[PDB]
């Protein structure tokens, strides 16, 4: 599959590329030709000036050559950045639900950023400089063939062994960064997981788990990460050791030939020169291959799902999109299975009807395949052998998107956007006016909230619109669903949580219209079905009961059955890795040995000369030649052994480093409170995506890039050191033009960071808009919203990409204005040299051996630049990781200070209770209202949909302390006793809750962290819940994988599980918000028997809209304006006539 990663390379693109190709190979070529100066070397001021003129000349073709292939280069690395996100995010969207499901999809997120950013940051300039690396390697065995015949063609012959290793080693690389890339996106998918689920997580304290599961996949990808540097590590030391070992040959063969005199001692020193040039050029290109590699690797599964063609195309035009579409509807030997779990069967072909205008209800006991008909109708999943039809024309021959654009359906456990409540109502339709926004929402019985919050419809809305109650997440729903004006509507349990009043009003308003509207009505409250035109009794996948309420009710089956029942760290970064400090250590000790080593050539030079022009003698002249030979091949085994050492421990001392930053740094952000989790800075795709760059971008300066930059300033260092001790009055010419050197790189660096902040929020803006719509992913198909989204992505991604390419020349500049300055310096270093040698200053010798040092360091000087914007990234990436680590919140829940009683009784106490959320702190929501609940008491509260019923639970749980006010707990200011300790204690049963995706034995297990779970116990609390039954039903029994956040159990189901695991903690204090939320009469009935037999002992507040479970409550408080407005038992409020009554009577 290689090559794949140009798939998207444009005919501009193309040209780009190939200008640079060309531009890098003119670069590459001038510097041996300094060397080719040499042999011309080997009056004599005129020919000094001649070549320092000549020198002079080749600087500003060197600057062109190097601006050119610098900037084309980053240029079409940008273009294919922004090409290859855009498309990978439309092949994403693209995929049908099926393939959603099948596969693990929290991944994707972490992808598409580290795989990005590993993949093209690694093409775009490396491959230039591994271009120019190898043109400089041909170019000097060019000139060697032109200097000579013998020695040049010994290093051609030995060049195969050299390319065939790096062929094998890149190979093998990128095989092991395909393992390593797949780890760090199951750690990514870990990471997306738990947060979406923060609320949850924080609320049963499972933080050290999902820190351990983290900490398992990052333990792997940090192993894969370390062979990866062992295999590139090796490579390249082989790569030297061949070099040197050829080097050497070829210097015992110039012993052999000085005595033949086939070649002079000029001619053999220039061809040693251009042969040593080469070699370091094949130094500098290996870093090149090694991220090439890593970017075929990162394009593998980029690519894998890229070419996954769908069959149900949410995009295609092969349908018809008749005119004139009346809401007719019909299954017809319906045979369907979720391809989740491929075995169960879940409709045994059933077969339903309506005509337009028509109500048909659908009531049955929960998950028997309500909302998978409905799923099947919206094509979501095409049926395994049945004949859905609309209006006569079978579903599978129209249009999928104007099929999903007709249609509009209500989110059953409502997911809405992290928008203002205006454009979450947008996403219904394209083209909408307030004015019709306004009618809307006044038909769904929520314009007078609305109106009521400041900012009446430019409040935002959070995360899966968790800032809103679930009745104004209903009702806002219920709006979206509306304002589309649908033929076909697929209105699902849309009166779950809303109070009596609110769905009464909802059904008549529903009705008013439903004249025209081919509804399809599925309800528990059983009132919100008593007009529907037809009901649906559903029984084992098939349909048996039906017609009228009266027909219904005659029938006395299911539905009667059901009636009856109801009755700046540029140091610091570098300061945290204290404890690898013996790797540093050994990595700088080889590293500079490298670099000293690197010039050392230009004194081995001058030596070899000396000997061969010294004494006279042809056996010492042998000898001496065997001498240098043996310790050129000694010198090239160190440089080995060297190499491999300094490579590795910085490569494992940045693979450790990026690891334990992961590490801390997801510790920290679940150390976070949720008040934290509200801003709307910090999304769950946010955080997930700052995880995946932050992390990546400091590996990247810290890595094996930190090691090449330390050989390369050592290189430097020892070539001005020999400049200097050989030279005097020289060396400081190009120390006096190194300040140029330094203005430019702190512009360049200044100039970077602001580029690269303001990259990194644009990239954290689109992984939040890309976390967003995975994670909701059914929503979005179902309203049809992915091109939306995808235009969404690609406006947020506009700004990073003006931006790549403003760096892509800021850098070519930056590059190539250094190269050609250290050109011209050492064009004038010669001038000034030969100038002194006319002067009778300095023997030519002396000024030879200093040029040759000096064109060295110049090849070596040629990877700082590139390093630069590394750093540049990477000091912000860092500065921001810092920060989160050593945030620390108002409450944290790892804090094992305060107080922690042994034994509490378990009365929760209230008094003032004043607050409002963080979220919008004028608006408030809490009076002050008093309570006081006994143990053994399951006391509960009702009232007005989204009257801070939740927000009392809320606060109980300490996920905001009271703005104003005192909740004690047996008697003791909850603030005083340790939040760990009651939030253990007490439970909560959440609101729509989501459930983790992982067996449903091990969801309940999480209920009670800190103790194993007998399987024992969660089969005994599920028995208790009234699931333990359809539990072992399922094939695989607890074996069973809900899907991502819940999403594959029905509502009822994972309703139930949650009930379970809050059960299982058998807490002293029971929170329950809603825990019937979707649950049949029957089971409802079953729950509640099973709470009132295990009520006493174990004090109980439960919130919810159903008289029927809460009958029977030991004392009702009616919440009004956040106070308590009539408080008392179920008879004293029947014997009154106040809000209880009328909502009881409704
Ligand atoms: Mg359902
Ligand atoms: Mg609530």
């Amino acid at each position: 599959s290689v090559f794949s990663m140009f798939r998207y390379s444009n005919w501009l693109d193309k040209l780009y590329m190939v200008v640079g190709t060309l531009a890098a190979i003119i670069h590459g070529a001038g510097l041996p030709l300094m060397m080719l100066v040499f042999g011309e070397m080997t009056n004599l001021e005129e020919d000094m000036t001649r070549y320092a003129y000549y020198y002079s000349g080749i600087g500003a073709g060197v600057l062109v050559a190097a601006y050119i292939q610098v900037s084309f280069w980053c240029l079409a690395a940008g273009r294919q950045i922004h090409k290859i996100r855009k498309q990978f995010f439309h092949a994403i969207m693209r995929q049908e639900i099926g393939w959603f499901d099948v596969h693990d999809v929290g991944e994707l997120n972490t992808r598409l950023t580290d795989d990005v950013s590993k993949i093209n940051e690694g093409i775009g300039d490396k491959i230039g400089m591994f271009f120019q690396s190898m043109a400089t390697f041909f170019t000097g065995f060019i000139v060697g063939f032109t200097r000579g015949w013998k020695l040049t063609l010994v290093i051609l012959a030995i060049s195969p062994v050299l390319g065939l290793s790096a062929a094998v080693w890149a190979k093998i690389l990128s095989s092991f960064t395909d393992k390593e890339l797949l780890a760090y996106a199951k750690a990514g998918a870990v990471a997306e997981e738990v947060l979406a689920a923060i609320r949850t997580v924080i609320a049963f304290g499972g933080q050290k788990k999902e820190l351990e599961r983290y900490n398992k996949n990052l333990e792997e990808a940090k192993r894969i990460g370390i062979k990866k540097a062992i295999t590139a590590n090796i490579s390249i030391g082989a790569a030297f050791l061949l070099i040197y070992a050829s080097y050497a040959l070829a210097f015992w063969y110039g012993t052999t030939l000085v005595l033949s005199g086939e070649y002079s001692i000029g001619q053999v020193l220039t061809v040693f020169f251009s042969v040593l040039i080469g070699a370091f050029s094949v130094g500098q290109a290996s870093p090149s291959i090694e991220a090439f590699a890593n970017a075929r690797g990162a394009a593998y599964e980029i690519f894998k799902i890229i070419d996954n063609k769908p069959s149900i195309d949410s995009y295609s035009k092969s349908g018809h999109k008749p005119d004139n579409i009346k809401g007719n509807l019909e299954f017809r030997n319906v045979h369907f299975s979720y391809p989740s779990r491929k075995e169960v069967k879940i409709l045994k072909g059933l077969n339903l009807k309506v005509q337009s205008g028509q109500t048909v209800a659908l009531v049955g006991n929960s998950g028997c395949g309500k909302s998978t008909t409905v799923q099947l109708m919206q094509r979501l999943y095409d049926p395994t052998e049945g004949m859905v039809s609309v209006d006569g024309q079978d579903i599978r021959t129209i249009n999928v998107r104007f099929l999903r654009e007709i249609i509009g359906v209500v989110s059953q456990e409502p997911v809405l956007f992290a928008t203002t409540i205006a454009e979450n109502i947008r996403y219904g339709r394209e083209n909408v006016t307030m004015d019709e926004i306004e009618k809307a929402v006044k038909e769904a019985n929520a314009y007078d909230f609305i109106m009521k919050l400041p900012h009446k419809f430019d409040t935002l809305v959070g995360e899966r619109g968790a800032q809103l109650s679930g009745g104004q997440k209903q009702r806002i729903a219920i709006a979206r669903a509306l304002v589309r004006n649908p033929k076909i509507l697929l209105l699902d349990e849309a009166t779950s949580a809303l109070d009596t009043e609110s769905e009464a009003v909802v059904q008549v308003a529903l009705d008013k219209a439903r004249k025209g509207r081919t509804t399809i009505v599925i309800a528990h409250r059983l009132s919100t079905v008593r007009n529907a035109d037809v009901i649906a009794g559903f029984d084992d996948g098939v349909i048996v009961e039906k017609g009228n309420h009266d027909e219904l009710m005659k029938e006395k089956g299911i539905y009667f059955k059901l009636v009856t029942m109801q009755t700046v760290s540029f140091w610091r970064i570098m300061k945290l890795n204290l404890t690898e400090w013996p790797y540093f250590v050994v990595g700088v000790f080889c590293a500079i040995i490298n670099g000293g080593l690197q010039p050392a050539f230009a004194i081995i030079f001058s030596k070899i000369i000396g000997v061969f022009t010294r004494i006279d003698d042809p056996e010492t002249k042998r000898q001496n030649s065997n001498l240098f030979s043996l310790l050129f091949l000694a010198l090239g085994i160190i440089s080995f052994i060297t190499f491999f050492l300094q490579g590795f421990t910085f490569g494992k001392a940045g693979e450790i480093l990026t690891k334990r930053l992961r590490y801390m740094v997801f510790r920290s952000m679940l150390r976070q409170d949720v008040s934290w989790f509200d801003d709307p800075k910090n999304t769950t795709g946010a955080l997930t995506t700052r995880l995946a760059n932050d992390a990546a971008q400091v590996k990247g300066a810290i890595g094996s890039r930190l090691a090449v930059i330390t050989q390369n300033i050592a290189n430097l260092g020892t070539g001005i050191i020999i400049s200097f001790i050989y030279g005097w009055q020289l060396t400081l010419l190009l120390l006096a033009i190194v300040p140029i050197i330094a203005i430019a790189g702190v512009v360049e660096m200044k100039m970077l960071s602001g580029q690269a902040l303001k990259d990194k929020k644009e990239l954290e803006g689109s992984g939040k808009i890309a976390t967003e719509a995975i994670e909701n992913f059914r929503t979005v198909v179902s309203l049809t919203q992915e091109q939306k989204f995808e235009h969404m992505y690609a406006q947020s991604l506009q700004v990073p990409y003006r931006n790549s390419l403003r760096k892509a020349h800021i850098f070519g500049i930056t590059f190539s204005f250094t190269q050609a300055m250290m050109y011209f310096s050492y064009a004038g270093c010669f001038r000034f040299g030969a100038y002194l040698v006319a002067h009778k200053l300095m023997s030519f010798e002396d000024v030879l051996l200093v040029f040759s040092a000096v064109v060295f360091g110049a090849m070596a000087v040629g990877q700082v630049s590139s390093f630069a914007p590394d750093y540049a990234k990477a000091k912000i990436s860092a500065a921001h990781i810092i920060m989160i680590i050593e945030k620390t919140p108002l409450i944290d829940s790892y804090s094992t200070e305060g107080l922690m009683p042994n034994t509490l009784e378990g009365n929760v106490t209230f008094g003032e209770v004043v607050f409002n959320y963080p979220t919008r702190p004028d608006i408030p929501v809490l009076q002050g209202l008093s309570l006081e609940v006994k143990k053994g008491q399951t006391l509960a509260l009702v009232g007005s949909s989204g009257c801070g019923k939740s927000t009392v639970v809320q606060l109980l749980e300490r996920f905001y302390d009271p703005l104003a006010g005192k909740v004690l707990l047996d008697g003791k200011e909850i603030k005083r006793l340790n939040v760990q300790w009651l939030r253990a204690h007490l439970g909560i049963v959440s609101q729509e809750p989501i459930l983790f995706d992982c067996s449903i034995a091990e969801n309940i297990a999480y209920g009670d962290n800190s103790r194993v779970v007998s399987q024992e116990e969660i089969v005994r609390a599920a028995k208790e819940a009234n699931i333990h039954a359809f539990i072992e039903s399922l094939p695989n029994k607890y074996s069973t994988k809900v899907g991502d956040k819940g999403t594959q159990l029905s509502g009822g189901q994972k309703q139930r599980i949650a009930i379970a695991r809050a059960l299982v903690r058998q807490p002293h204090i029971l929170l329950l918000d809603e825990a019937t939320s979707a649950l049949d009469t029957e089971s409802e009935k079953v729950v509640q028997e099973a709470l009132d037999k295990a009520r006493e002992g174990r004090t109980c507040i439960v919130i919810a809209h159903r008289l029927s479970t809460i009958q029977n409550a030991d004392l009702i408080v009616v919440f009004q304006n956040g106070r308590v407005k009539e408080h008392g038992t179920h008879q004293q409020l029947l014997a009154q006539k106040g809000i209880y009554f009328s909502m009881v009577s409704v």
